[PDB]
């Protein structure tokens, strides 16, 4: 038992990382096939850039690529909205199955932290509503991509570019498509305001009810609007019928309605935690998805 | 900016993950070099075994070891302990340099949890001071490894064994010595009274300064001693003047001393938190050594 926030394991990313410089710019990229895909910043050298005139007066000996003690050679270059799609003359021996894919807020995907090409960390994220996320990124760490894994299969969906203002960050997904309102330029930009993600909290609560946490809960019920009609007031965003749809499996293998666990979430919400915690946190916590939970409480793995 | 539970990256352990069944019992063991450590209860079938008259009454044959879609065979087998050192035909070209190492209690390791050698995720964990580790487990993933990373070298401390009845976890170093008074027996063991690492929430509260949180800091300062006093009292462990000299360079960076930030931790533990958080958490956090936070406040990288 126990309930970790648990990344996705890194390997088939590492094999994946390499580090690309331009000028006195250096990111990381991803090298999939025999492109290497990295922010279209590294052209940059960012208060107001033309990217389209910045790119077109580079040519292919301005990218430095590092694969590691190995340089790339660059022999064609494109952008695709915010990144940059560099063709190289070596195709990834390490490149796994994978898949683009653009996801949802409330989706929660690991993140693979790089530096110069060389992976310092792994950790688990989640898209906030406003699209951003709340990861751990330092200068030169773009370039870093956030993915899930299913079976054996990479589905990168995160491509870190810039911090904001509240320490929160924002990335595109990999046709280069920034998630939200945030432009890949040094002009005042912020998050939006954020809500709390209804159907996750609800999941976590399943997930402390599998592993015997059962204070929070109580006899009451209540309706979909009822509920719904609280989630606002503190902030959460909208359960919907689907959402309820989605923890049925939680709800089936625990015995505890739904609608019983959202009029326990509103208890604890109305009321706080008064000096507990659930699953060693004393929040209530929105990055475990529903299917997150039920893949640690029971053990998919992949290979 | 921003601070995240961080886990190394995992690449290195997976391909070092096996499956290892014997009789109707399978778990996960570690293949470093021509060598496949796992757990020595994959001999049983766990009231009260003699282990010495199992080992001695298998033969190598009865070790399915399976390394993916290759089964290996043994040729050789030792108990050093609590482990099996089964010493096989193949030497695994995924070997890294590493080290078997045994950790202290307060000091933090990545875990690679495990299904049929097969990597399910992987978090990060501190060796409570009881000798526990707070994880996430499940039937079947003993011969998971716990393990940090220091460049390029992999130095192996954990290995899962049993989950004790408060859901915590128990498990050794790779020389097969149990971490504290637990045995590899079905019978009744309890992990012991917990106490907090002072030293890894100092680090924390350090790590909170250099990313803007600074509402818990103050004017005041107090002796190391007077605090302990207080360390006590709240159950948190006594704060060395060797504790202090590791938390230099963050009193270094931030310019706050740390018998300051002692007596803001006081202040903290004296009258809770009050309706905030620290970096994101409404709980003092004592899972981050002062070495972690360096290491992510200041952005090392591995390869
Ligand atoms: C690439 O490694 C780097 C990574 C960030 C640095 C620290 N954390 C990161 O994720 N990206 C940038 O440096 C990025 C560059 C572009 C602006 C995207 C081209 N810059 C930033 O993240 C900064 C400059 N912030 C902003 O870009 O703008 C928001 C803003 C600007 C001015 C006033 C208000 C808001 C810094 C926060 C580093
Ligand atoms: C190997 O995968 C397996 C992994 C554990 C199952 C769930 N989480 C785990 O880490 N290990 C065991 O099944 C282990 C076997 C030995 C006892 C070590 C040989 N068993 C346990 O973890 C159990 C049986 N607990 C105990 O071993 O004993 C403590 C105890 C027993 C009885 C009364 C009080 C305390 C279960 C908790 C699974």
């Amino acid at each position: 038992s126990g309930f970790r926030k648990m990344a996705f394991p890194s390997g088939k990313v590492e094999g994946c990382m390499v580090q690309v410089t331009c000028g006195t710019t250096t990111l990381n990229g991803l090298w999939l096939d025999d492109v290497v895909y990295c922010p279209r910043h590294v052209i940059c050298t960012m208060l107001n850039p033309n990217y389209e005139d910045l790119l077109i007066r580079k040519s292919n000996h301005n990218f430095l690529v590092q694969a590691g003690n190995v340089q790339l050679r660059v022999i064609g270059h494109s952008m695709q909205n915010c990144v940059l799609k560099l063709k190289v003359d070596t195709a990834n021996p390490k490149t796994p199955k994978y898949k683009f894919v653009r996801i949802q807020p409330g989706q929660t995907f690991s993140v693979l932290a790089c530096y110069n090409g060389s992976p310092s960390g792994v950790y688990q994220c989640a898209m906030r509503p406003n699209f951003t996320i709340k990861g751990s990124f330092l200068n030169g760490s773009c370039g870093s991509v956030g993915f899930n894994i299913d079976y054996d299969c990479v589905s990168f969906c995160y491509m870190h570019h810039m911090e904001l203002p509240t320490g929160v960050h924002a990335g595109t997904d990999l046709a280069g498509n920034f998630y939200g309102p945030f432009v890949d330029r040094q002009t005042a930009q912020a998050a939006g305001t954020d809500t709390t993600i209804t159907v996750n909290v609800l999941a976590w609560l399943y997930a402390a009810v599998i592993n015997g946490d059962r204070w929070f809960l109580n006899r009451f019920t209540t309706t979909l609007n009822d509920f719904n009609l609280v989630a606002m007031k503190y902030n959460y965003e909208p359960l919907t019928q689907d959402h309820v749809d989605i923890l049925g499996p939680l709800s089936a293998q625990t015995g505890i309605a739904v609608l019983d666990m959202c009029a326990s979430l509103k208890e604890l919400l109305q009321n706080g935690m008064n000096g507990r915690t659930i699953l060693g946190s004393a929040l209530l916590e929105d990055e475990f998805t529903p299917f997150d939970v039920v893949r640690q409480c029971s053990g998919v793995t992949f290979q």
